[PDB]
């Protein structure tokens, strides 16, 4: 904690240009003073002076990709999660260390300072996470790239705990400002609802429209020091001055400027489910609001390129594929598809088989999960009235694509029902995924076990027609706030040995394999985490008030609460480690610290008994003279970004617990791996690519494989097999059944219990027994220590594959066509042309 | 329009420091390029540039009254009618040559850029422009003054016609941004609504209340060249992030998100209408709201002074009265009574009896018209709903000051319920204007009729309970934007003869009747005259394609729609002048441009009828080829503070034509007078102090007066006589009549016909025949062209009285106990403390 790692130059001339500018902000901007300017104040000071620092390159780097006319990649995404932003900026342009010098020299710390910093909670989980870790490393590899998303007034909910249970409260982040936007009101765009079709001479032109207005919010992305900054585009919606007041006849003047907000509504709030399907009225408007403003900017810096210089025999949009890529993150975007379409061909007037050839080599889909439940069907009744022509050119490409698989699978009528974009049953729904697969040129999984489980099982008469589609690209997650960013001190000790490249080349990494047996780097990494532990467990003791023992295994499960990630099966865990003790006292065991965190999405009933029950767990467990400090299990109240770049770096043990089979990839597996925890995991989604990396050895994988899981499913789960033969598991379902952990409430958990028993879809009683005892060997490593430190330096010095750098220079090769790059772009600047 | 006048000083560090002080706003705050920004982008370079220079005397000015600690003035209402805010802080300043100069040298017009800044239309009219021209006043002569009004994110409706009629729209002010105000999310406050009132123990307690909170956001308000720089704060409604979501059962938890804006619904727009009252639910919420935080802002800063030192044996609130005066603009806050007496008595525990003394000491009511239908009168059943404990305490403080009466006018029992701030009927009522005089230590009328009818009609009664109560303080008008700032020639050419100490000293331009008979004076004011005519006959063709003769009379009639203004009286006379001229085509007259603005508001049908004639007398006589460039009427769309400056410099005659008695004072007949236009107006509200002040002989007073109307009521105004004995009159009645000005749509302009005929509450027909005899004596003059700038120069030569600066001395003086200073306050600064 003496701090001065390589967090760049504190050079006198910036060190003085800093103080200076700072202080001309809390007087300027800020209209504060000295004796009246808080903590609030100051961090805003240091805000505005680190963005002062990037306009210049910013403004740089825009008009320089005018010049050049690059292919252009718009990632759509409804989520980006984004996380705080100043201590991130400043690793990027090497501005940490001189900010830290010039704050000191003011009197201030600033980390008391970017703990001012809200969150920017616009996502949910992993996928969001995906697109901010995809953003900042499109700007480290030079890609003329722009995240296009919403910006949501309220983010995810804040969780609060009270008596054990989740209570949600509004994320108001924007309450005192965002230092890091600018708002772009000049280059509002219109987007239409409802209306009808009129088919008149040669077109359709959709009539009758509602108008909402999409107003532009622009925040800057650097790359990692090359002077690269790229946009991210974030749409509010704006309800317009004449029909949000006039058309003649009374109802109420008032009351017809009250009815505004009704249509600025549609960007208020992040619907807050991690895999599950919304199909409320209020989501399609926020995607197709933000795919039809965001086409509109797409086809604007189009036609300004060579063809409003030398329009070639008319605005050929031939080459639109050749200079535009469009990357739909999941189904969200989707609409991206007909609304291409319509453009191209109601307004544009193009062929519809030259808009096709179109669409599809410009569009590419990520999917991100295999759970039926959380796939979109909408129902064809609200896409009829909210968006009646782009259901018509759905069932226009439905039509032509099953004309192509009748024509390949002739007489195979089932082929066709299934793979149909329009599914038929009393509500007849459009599948959204059918729909990107059929308009997309590359489909792509996440992590390959998940890109072969599509190709096998959920896509697999999609890969018989068209192969060549399916690829696969694991995901990745950013080394610079992941590594640099939350754990200065592990990037320190490696940079001494190794250097710095790595943070733009992580697989230099594996360079530190011959470390493993050198005592100065097993002592300095066990310092590191030591030192990382001690100021998590003092976080914990201001911040949170719960006091922990810095010397137990620190052992954390943190990601949302489903069934399929199986918290339960950590429970049940917990509860035989806690009665193992219980029945010998003076047993000596290995002492840890439980930790589980993440939020449940309001309306999921098991997610929210599931938080119920660790915290009751906490209530006996903690509480127990026996137990002692031997044992303790702590909830994670309002797990996020930045609650997640202080405890990872503290974990020694990374619980990635998953039915095999259903996590598609997972990230947070990696960032663990980055930062000195050990796994243990099932061989699920990327953890299969992180132990085959790792080997084996250096893993802790348990369970059942996939196989296993398909074996049982044929044969059937029956869970009353697994209480009849293990006592232990008996045990539990009874203290559980009976009271124990609900005393004064004790039928409480009935239905955990009876879900466990009756209806598991993600059969945690399986893999029960082969955890227990998977975790008894992990404990035996940790109580040898220099042995859990080389396991550790195994897993970090293999960490490369997974950064973020090497699954975007992938995307850019096989799907958007680009070459990466890493040369410095040569601002910033002084000038004005 | 060579300009150059004494905008300042254009000196040589000061134009450099700016231009590169524009250069850095672009860059840095805009983000903008000088090869791609707009007018508005570098209207807001040139807005951010002048922000700056005013913040360092902000800061100065309000940590200058901490330590000196006067008596604070607050000034709560419900409107503040600001206009444009880059030139006059220019204006205040000194910066405005400097920043000409500056703007020309980058190459830009100044007067551009000030077109692209949106007015601040926070107001409807008369009252809401007296309390922006207050707060310049207030500033400009050094007294510790903050207005206190509501931040309304649509302010009043952008007028737009239609055919002839007024189609209305929201006012979107804030679109772009405000380089002006300062959000203090710091500063946050709550307010709080609904619940019950318990009696427990020793005290009522408000309990189950609602809670809104009150952000605000505070805008400097400079005086003129005095360094001293004070605050305007507008609060904003916010909803709290823990019930607006938080508590226990389901309902939705997305809708529980998007029902906030239901809180935040009570600063969303302004209620509109001049001299009208809205008995409406969101009204008595935005009254309670802006009196409910303000008051919370005022005891925090009195707490603060010399008793958050020594709280001498208890915080005295004795000594409140002689820290605080609160001026109430109309009975809008007059809630602040009832809500200074719940803090006192219910939370800092003073007697009742100490707490009236102190209310009654601090409380002052400016009452701003007569007309019964203006008054509020609250239901009671909603102040118990909204707000139950402020109506115990509006039943105690009747009950008490009822009982003062009977027991100074004992035995008489109509008296007591005449005085009733409880009025009964079937809606049991409040009498807010009542309440304010019971609980204020001052109450004054507007203008010396005005006043002298408080006393001797409407507020009779009490006048003889407290005659001491009642005084007088005319109205004004700030010279600075109504002379420098709209007129620069004008005030140039003054300022030549006499110098400059006028613009805060305005009687000063007596000095100029020894110009009367100057031959340079007389031609240089008959040329700024035509030099502003030529101008606005120019704005007119460009910027809204109408044409009209610039040597004609420019005849204007500009403020609000009503009934009692008789826009009706001066159409009368349009008619009268195109019918003489019809029928005697050969027959010169002298030409005038006509011209009539204003809005209605919205459900307001008659005025919105009177809008519809004035368009159709306009479409029938500007299109007359025997009328020629004779006459043209024209309505002047969207009226407001932007453009009265225009319009008032380019008159030369002013219409002040209100019935007499109805008028409280009027500041538009000033803003005229002070420009260069001569009057025609009946004896109403200020016209009589004006001709007073210039003389009648220099003045064009027609009409009943009082007395006359009097007599006439008695009588019984009977409006078929008039139409029986005048020719002409009844010639236009069955000319509205019978189709002549609506064709295709005859029976049109039935019910104002009817109106006139049948229920006219303003007896238009009573002043035609003087008024068309007073309108012949004006065109004689006109065409004599010596002798009307003589007339011309001895009424801006008497327009002194009618500052801002002496009515706001007199409140000072008279009211709330403050001596006015002019004293250059030592800023700006460079400094930190
Ligand atoms: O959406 P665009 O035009 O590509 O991006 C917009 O903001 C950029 C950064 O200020 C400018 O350089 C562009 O000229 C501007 O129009
Ligand atoms: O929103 P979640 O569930 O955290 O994340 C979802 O997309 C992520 C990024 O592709 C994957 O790692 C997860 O396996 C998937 O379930
Ligand atoms: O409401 P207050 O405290 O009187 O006014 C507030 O803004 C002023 C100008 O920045 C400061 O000087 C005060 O210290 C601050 O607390
Ligand atoms: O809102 P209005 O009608 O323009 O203005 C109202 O208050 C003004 C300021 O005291 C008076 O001059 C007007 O006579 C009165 O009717
Ligand atoms: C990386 C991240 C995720 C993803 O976690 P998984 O364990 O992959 O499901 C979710 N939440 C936060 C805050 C993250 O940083
Ligand atoms: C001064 C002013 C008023 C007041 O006009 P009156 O003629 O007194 O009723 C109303 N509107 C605007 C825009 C003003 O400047």
């Amino acid at each position: 904690r003496k701090q001065i790692s390589v967090r760049g130059l504190a050079g006198v001339e910036n060190v003085t240009e800093l103080k200076k500018n700072f202080n001309r902000h809390l007087h300027f901007t800020l209209v504060k003073d000295r004796n009246v300017a808080t903590p609030r104040d100051y961090y805003f000071a240091l805000a505005h002076t680190v963005r002062d620092h990037l306009v210049g390159r910013w403004i740089r780097t825009q008009q320089h990709y005018y010049e050049k006319d690059p292919k252009r990649i718009y990632y759509l995404s409804l989520e980006f999660y984004m996380g705080r932003t100043l201590q991130n900026t400043m690793v990027n342009l090497a501005l940490e260390n001189a900010c830290d010098e010039a704050t000191y020299q003011l009197g201030l710390d600033m980390e008391e300072l970017e703990e001012i910093e809200e969150d920017a909670g616009l996502g949910n989980g992993g996928l969001g996470r995906l697109a901010a870790c995809f953003l900042d490393s499109m700007a480290t590899l030079g890609l003329a790239a722009y995240g296009y998303g919403i910006r949501y007034e309220f983010g995810i909910f804040n969780q609060k705990i009270c008596g054990g249970w989740q209570m949600e409260e509004a994320d108001d982040w924007l309450r005192y400002g965002n230092p890091w936007e600018k708002a772009r009101p000049e280059f509002t765009l219109p987007v239409h609802f409802y209306g009808r079709v009129e088919h008149t001479s040669q077109g359709a032109k959709w009539v009758d429209t509602q108008v909402v207005l999409a107003m532009p919010y622009d925040t800057p992305v650097p790359g990692y020091r090359n002077n690269v900054v790229n946009t991210m585009r974030l749409w509010s919606a704006k309800a317009p001055n004449d029909f949000n007041l006039k058309d003649f006849n009374v109802g109420g003047y008032i009351q017809a400027v009250l009815d505004r907000n009704l249509a600025e509504n549609i960007s208020r709030v992040l619907y807050p489910n991690d895999n599950f399907f919304e199909g409320k009225e209020l989501r399609l408007k926020q995607e197709y609001f933000v795919v039809a403003a965001t086409l509109q900017d797409i086809i604007r810096r189009f036609k300004s390129s060579k063809f409003g210089c030398r329009d070639p025999v008319r605005t050929n949009f031939d080459a639109f594929p050749d200079k535009v890529a469009i990357q739909l993150n999941d189904t969200h975007p989707s609409l991206a598809i007909p609304e291409l379409m319509r453009v191209l061909v109601d307004l544009e007037r193009l062929d519809w088989d030259k808009a096709w050839e179109v669409t599809v080599k410009t569009c590419a889909y990520t999917n991100h999960t295999v759970i039926p439940e959380a796939l979109e069907r909408w129902p064809v009744h609200l896409l009829e009235t909210l968006l009646p022509r782009h259901l018509q050119i759905i069932y226009e490409i439905n039509q032509r694509f099953l004309n192509r698989v009748a024509a390949a699978f002739p007489g195979d009528v089932d082929r066709l029902r299934r793979m149909s974009l329009v599914e038929e049953g009393a509500v007849k729904r459009i599948n959204m995924a059918h729909l990107c697969i059929a308009g997309s040129h590359a489909v792509n999984g996440v992590a390959r076990i998940h890109s072969e489980i599509l190709k096998k099982t959920i896509f697999k008469d999609f890969y018989e027609l068209e192969p060549h589609k399916f690829q696969n690209k694991t995901n990745g997650i950013t080394p610079r706030r992941w590594l640099v960013l939350c754990n200065p001190g592990l990037a320190e000790i490696i940079a001494e040995r190794i250097g710095e490249e790595y943070i733009s080349d992580l697989d230099q990494l594996r360079k530190l394999l011959s470390y493993v047996d050198d005592e100065a780097f097993i002592r300095d990494v066990a310092k590191v985490k030591q030192e990382n532990k001690l100021k998590f467990a003092a976080y914990l003791e201001r911040e949170y008030k719960v006091h922990i023992n810095p010397n137990s295994l620190f052992d954390v499960q943190v990601k949302r609460i489903h069934e399929y990630k199986r918290q339960l099966l950590n429970c049940l865990h917990v509860i035989t480690l806690y009665n193992r003790i219980k029945k010998e006292p003076n047993k000596f065991v290995v002492p840890r610290t439980v930790m589980i965190g993440g939020k449940a999405a309001p309306g999921y009933h098991m997610a929210k008994m599931i938080i119920k029950l660790i915290t009751a767990i906490g209530d006996v467990v903690n509480h127990d003279p026996v137990v002692g400090d031997r044992l303790r299990v702590i909830f994670l109240e309002n797990y996020r970004v930045s609650l997640a770049e202080k405890v990872i770096p503290a974990a020694d043990l990374s619980e990635q617990i998953s039915t095999a089979g259903t996590e598609a990839s997972g990230t947070g597996n990696m960032k663990f791996m980055l930062n000195g925890a050990l796994t243990i995991g099932t061989m699920d989604g990327a953890n299969v690519e992180m132990a085959e990396e790792a080997g084996e050895e250096n893993f802790f994988i348990f369970g059942m494989r996939v196989e296993d899981v398909d074996r049982l499913d044929q044969r059937g789960y029956n869970a009353q097999e697994y209480y009849d033969r293990i006592p232990e598991l008996r045990q539990i379902i009874e203290q559980l059944s009976s009271g124990f952990f609900s005393p004064k409430q004790p039928d409480l958990f009935k239905d955990i219990v009876n879900m466990l028993m009756h209806h598991d879809r993600f059969k945690v009683f399986a893999d029960y027994e082969e955890y227990v005892k998977c975790q008894e060997r992990v404990s035996a490593l940790y109580k040898n220590p220099r042995e859990w430190t080389r396991m550790v330096i195994r897993n970090i010095a293999t960490s490369g594959k997974f950064s973020s750098d090497r699954t975007i220079a992938q995307y850019a090769r096989e799907i958007w066509g680009v070459e990466p790059s890493r040369q410095r772009l040569p601002a910033p600047d002084e000038k004005i042309p």
